[PDB]
């Protein structure tokens, strides 16, 4: 296994999978570092969010737990193909980058919140993370470059 990835067995099914404790990604197939990466993300804020407010909603009042149900929905609908990242990010992200289909351009290490950044650098190009928590809210990162 490449570093960060823990083999695990599936609770409900008994299909052995893989889990990245950095990205929070889960995937079935076996898995297998640059100055800059490019990612978009879909942020869902909550009441304990550093800034509990977005373009979507003046005061955010959902709880972290509700934030997480929202994200898990998004993550499922994307994974199944029944929406795409950019579409959902456009309608539903609480970051001002929603209008750019979540996209944030390239950045290197040192620029972001460190969980977003560690999750951002652990993804291969094209991979979406699982829920990633920072002081802003919970994120779905897709590294594009
Ligand atoms: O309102 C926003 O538009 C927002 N967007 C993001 C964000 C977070 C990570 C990467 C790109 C953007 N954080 C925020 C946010 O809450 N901030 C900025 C910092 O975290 C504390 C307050």
């Amino acid at each position: 296994l490449p570093p960060g990835w823990e083999k695990a067995m599936s609770r409900s099914s008994g299909r052995v999978y893989y889990f990245n404790h950095i990205t929070n990604a889960s995937q079935w197939e076996r898995p297998s570092e640059p100055a800059r990466v490019r990612c978009s993300h879909l942020l869902v804020k909550h009441s304990q969010s550093r800034r509990p407010s977005s373009w979507r909603q003046e005061k955010i009042t959902r709880t972290k737990e509700e934030a997480l149900e929202l994200i898990n929905g998004y993550i499922q609908k994307i994974k199944s193909g029944e929406e795409d990242f950019e579409s959902l990010a456009s309608q539903f992200s609480d970051c001002s980058s929603a209008k750019a289909r979540g996209d944030l351009g390239a950045f290197s290490r040192g620029q972001m919140q460190k969980p977003f950044e560690d999750a951002s650098f652990a993804l291969r190009t094209g991979e979406m993370s699982g829920p990633v928590f920072t002081d802003s809210g919970i994120h779905i990162i897709l590294r594009t470059e």
